[PDB]
């Protein structure tokens, strides 16, 4: 089961909730981390397409759209490219076309654009963007 306000009640259920913020409490992904980790959880990993599905009818239901989330998603070795804060393998992928492309070899964090497509890009981990934990 789901604490309050993060999901259902079954035990298949996946906790996820979306932080968006005005532009002076939005967060470099380092500080997403930390916040998500000090509740006992991580930044949001995308598993499967049953999680996609989850974290986008959140979004349907926030009213707003176009906006740009940090995930889980970060560099790690030459060798292994992207990873999960969480530990968990990155198995499935939606990343946006053309990414990551690491632009300018400045870009080693990975947002959520949270329209219907739900892709994945790779960015600046330094940019301030809303975020998503999961418990
Ligand atoms: O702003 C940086 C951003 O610009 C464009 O959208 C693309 O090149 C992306 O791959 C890149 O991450
Ligand atoms: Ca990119």
């Amino acid at each position: 089961a789901c604490p309050e306000d993060w999901g259902a009640s079954s035990r298949t259920s996946l906790c996820f909730k979306l932080y968006a913020k005005g532009k002076h409490e939005k967060k470099t992904w380092f500080e997403s981390r930390d916040f998500c980790r000090a509740l006992g959880g991580d930044l949001a990993s995308i598993n499967n397409k049953e999680e996609q599905q989850t974290i986008w009818r959140l979004i349907t239901a926030s009213g707003s759209y176009h906006k740009l989330f940090w995930l889980g998603l970060t560099y790690g070795s030459p060798s292994e490219g992207f990873t999960w804060s969480d530990g968990s393998p990155v198995s499935y992928e939606n990343w946006a076309y053309g990414e990551p492309n690491n632009y300018q070899n400045v870009e080693y964090c990975g947002e959520l654009k949270g329209d219907p497509t739900m892709s994945w890009n790779d960015i600046n981990c330094e940019h301030l963007n809303n975020w998503i934990c999961q418990i």
